[PDB]
């Protein structure tokens, strides 16, 4: 049991190191496969685009202190280091909305109280490093044993729903700013419809090529090779399609040029821990502990839940995972980066899931039978390193990246969001709310429990998810991780009383 | 055996009358079903739109002698009479391209001969009536027993392919006349993309609602009721969507106003056989026999092949079909109508198939089983009569019909064309050309015949179909029926020599 209290200092870290490191040379040898290259190509864009979007947003919110170049450098460096020395290379680390909310709140607080914005973050990082070291020393990462399925399912469903909603909402603004009237360009004709056509075409091509993979046409080898290259093929096809058109205007991908800070007139690479232009008050030296706890809670919750989700026994992960080394590495890297004015990073989730399930191999299921069961996942240390390296050097190139419209990427994002719902018991039980009781499948949680009890369980889960979404939307969005943690006591106290033992084992089974 | 030489004069007609008429009151009592109303709504537009398009084309080709109003009246009257007294009410009577080609050729011939056009189309009708009576008297309709599957499959596939190609080509002209530039309408912005969006949306909504019918969601009754109303729902949804948009211009459905001739200044309802402005030469009175034979061959071939296709034993038609009464009625109506200047009509293959397979009922199948087998077809005499009556009076209304864009109808036409390919062995054997030999299904023409022989048979069929299409495209398009008839001797002579008896029985099975 990896999540066992050894009883000795740094015991969990040492156990993880001995468990994972022996299979080191095998990690790099398992990269000889076309699926690896397809995964690299697919994940490069998924990692790059959010970096640019969030960098633009962060630059807009702050007074041009953190922009896009800093975010790109931070992502590249942290990803490279984590994939070189991490224990779970199937994790993609990048900005997250909660981080943006916290950064904006901290900037507002500093402006209100007349304090430097890039000086407090250094002390926040110092406190974060100290807290991570203290927690790893005491083996406090064993508490993940109490994060059951009732929380992982809610987290995954909420993340996927938010992803889909954001992708859909990014397209309404194009119609709002380019209305259909007829007679930084604004008010252009033939733009809002061309964007929609491009996005729909990309999505449908990707979906069709995914379906063709499991079909009975063509030889098996060629069919599988083409099926695993669907996303690049769709991207290439519609990029060419929009390139053919000449007079219409579409928004392109914008990547800054030059490895330099956004505002060199008032910034530098190295930030003095003390005041840079005026003395830093001492009272803030020790008062920085409070935001450090919040940042640590956010990062820990996100990373641990993502690692739990991508390590389910249904998925065939053979080399093993580690909950101690990964957290230490991520928190230390985040704390150290603040000394250079770079933002913090954490495991993505949707990107991590799309990366993990893009390397899976499905076994033949004969003519009849259920959906083919997972055979292997093919983990290695080459894909993530390559993705991070490519994202880091996306500045030297960028003339080619300027010929790619954003509407094409919106379809890929929608395809990523829709396919991430597969493998969640909550989603599968949501279908049963519409099917008649005689058509329910032969799963364990169907024969051993009554239909009404399962429906009540699903309704309670939906209520919790709706409450979490409502909390996130409200201005008090910094308390989301705290509200998420409350699900564990809920399951431990209320659900045990409401439901019987057999029902709880059947619905909330570990495997 | 319906196709048996009775010997007695007019024996086939009498046999058909006694076989079909007894089940008369049942035809009108089987119309109490929501599926009947759904079929009526679906088929109304499919019948109306081609009438308008072909009427416009005919008016353009001739000097405004036959237009749209005459075609509408002819369709309505002939449909009503045929459905009231016909033996196979599952047939839809409407113009056909070959008829347009023949009409244009006849007009061109009469133009450079100093001869009338409408006067010359009365003797053709007289000769057609005489020929139909002579053939029915001698029981010459028994020859349809030599038309095997090798010809029906080719005919059906060619008709469906031409339908799909025409529907797709109707959309390229919109882009050609409304190019994307940006700055009797012409050169408008946002018009070529809105039409594409509307067509795609209509098609996809119809397809999704069709798939939802066979799913496991919702109660069976509600699911089936919603599934059989997919086309009207799609039409309504996008008509509303297009109506919401204000200033963008789209082409609407246009129908003439008033029950009057297109060119009253130089035409009338009744045409004098002797002449209208100048005496009609006698030499042409007896020379009209030649075009009469060609028209008779066209109508006979089309109607007989359509009746054969819709009467396959795979489909469950229990009330019986008639090959003599139907042909007699159709030819007599076509000949008589020419006396009033109205065009001839014939059964429509695609419309007839879509009508027949829109009234079918599917039985419940096994979860790990094949597609459900057909249970019944639910034939009656109310749907076709209602469709003809509605098309006839589509002139009093038309303010409502002017709010329906054509791009919406293009999607319905594409859906009709794609779904018509189901049930053809030639189409099913085309998939096998791509599947590996180990995945071929468990059918009789797979186990009893070596794969290469079946592929050779499919290749020969494809060669014949390509030759027929090439002949149709070429200017010498009036010889298409003659080329089609040559397939029967080909099958009787060459295929028998090339292939063995055992292979021929399996590949060319009657049932």
């Amino acid at each position: 049991d990896p999540l066992r209290r050894t009883g000795r200092p740094f015991g969990g870290l040492i156990r993880d190191v001995r468990r994972r490191y022996p299979h080191y040379l095998s990690d790099f040898r398992d990269a000889l496969d076309p699926q690896c290259l397809a995964a690299v190509i697919f994940i490069y864009f998924a990692a790059l685009s959010p970096a640019i979007t969030f960098g633009g947003l962060l630059g807009e919110k702050t007074q041009d202190l953190i922009g896009v170049s800093e975010l790109i450098m931070s992502t590249a460096l942290q990803g490279v280091v984590f994939c070189l020395l991490g224990a779970q290379p199937l994790l993609v680390i990048g900005f997250s909305g909660p981080l943006l909310v916290f950064e904006e709140a901290f900037f507002s607080f500093c402006s209100s109280n007349h304090l430097e914005y890039l000086v407090g973050r250094v002390w926040i990082g110092f406190w974060l490093v100290f807290l991570a070291l203290l927690m790893v020393a005491l083996e406090g990462s064993f508490l993940v044993r109490f994060v059951s399925r009732f929380t992982q399912e809610i987290f995954a469903f909420l993340i996927s729903l938010i992803f889909i909603y954001e992708t859909f909402y990014k397209l309404v603004k194009i119609f709002q700013e380019h209305p259909l009237h007829g007679c930084k360009p604004r008010g252009q004709p033939n733009t809002a419809l061309l964007s929609l056509v491009l996005m729909a075409g990309t999505f449908f091509i990707a979906f069709f090529l995914r379906k063709f993979k499991n079909s009975r046409f063509f030889p098996g080898r060629i069919r599988r090779v083409i099926g695993d290259f669907g996303v690049p093929i769709a991207i290439l096809i519609m990029v060419l399609v929009d390139y053919s058109i000449e007079d219409t205007y579409t928004q392109k991908l914008s990547v800054p040029s030059g490895f330099s800070v956004t505002a060199p007139e008032k910034r530098g690479w190295v930030i003095n821990p003390l005041g840079e232009k005026s003395p830093f008050p001492v009272w803030m030296m020790v008062a920085s502990l409070l935001p450090a706890i919040l940042v640590f809670i956010l990062i820990f919750m996100e990373t641990q839940i993502t690692t739990l989700i991508i390590s389910k026994k249904e998925r065939m992960l053979q080399k093993g995972s580690g909950f101690h080394l990964d957290l230490l590495l991520i928190v230390a890297m985040g704390g150290i980066c603040a000394l250079f004015g770079l933002p913090w990073l954490a495991a993505a989730t949707v990107r991590s899931v799309t990366h993990a399930n893009a390397l899976t191999v499905m076994s033949k299921a004969v003519a009849p039978g259920d959906k083919p069961k997972i055979q292997e996942v093919k983990e290695q240390r080459v894909t993530g390193l390559l993705v991070a390296l490519l994202v880091g050097l996306s500045i030297v190139i960028g003339d080619l990246l300027r010929q790619i419209p954003l509407a094409v990427l919106f379809g890929i994002f929608l395809y990523m969001g829709v396919t991430s719902l597969n493998g969640i018991q909550f989603y599968e039980r949501l279908h049963l709310l519409l099917m008649p009781p005689k058509h329910h499948p032969d799963v364990t949680y169907v024969k051993k429990v009554r239909t009404l009890r399962m429906h009540l369980f699903t309704a309670l889960q939906l209520l919790c998810l709706a409450l979490l979404w409502a909390v996130m939307s409200t201005a008090a969005s910094l308390a989301f991780p705290f509200i998420l943690i409350l699900t564990v006591p809920l399951r431990m106290v209320v659900l045990t009383r409401i439901f019987t033992d057999r029902e709880m084992k059947c619905l909330d089974a570990n495997e």
